[PDB]
């Protein structure tokens, strides 16, 4: 059920949607990571195992989470 | 396109890989984004254009990223 505790964590008053506000908060928590959260992550895409993210990495992460390019990378 | 172009927005040294001081960078650029910046994202993910994310549009996000959800889960 970690996907709705997630979004319990998202939704801040509890009403069933996720509005602007709550979204740009929860991004600033992800923004404000401890450096062991950040290796964590470095871990999951991290395929070859040498501590970096390549291209290939990151191409392969893309095809896996195509929301990555065509939702979160519309922040930037 | 914006997969190679976000790549090396975050490849600070430009060796061609992102490493563990660079992904965080990255994160807090992610962290340090505006409303307006967001609310592109909120777009994407919003499906029937209400102006919010309900549960159904964040669970199908949700699905179609199990590597963001992942990382995600690192913090939430
Ligand atoms: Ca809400
Ligand atoms: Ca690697
Ligand atoms: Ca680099
Ligand atoms: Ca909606």
């Amino acid at each position: 059920d970690d996907m709705e505790r997630i979004f319990k964590r998202f939704d801040t008053n509890g009403d069933g949607k996720i509005s602007l506000s709550e979204l740009t908060d929860a991004l600033r928590t992800l923004g404000s990571t401890s450096a062991d959260e950040v290796q964590r992550m470095m871990a999951e895409i991290d395929t070859d195992g040498d501590g970096f993210i390549d291209f290939n990495e990151f191409i392969s992460f893309c095809n896996a989470n195509p929301g990555l390019m065509k939702d979160v990378a519309k922040v930037f």
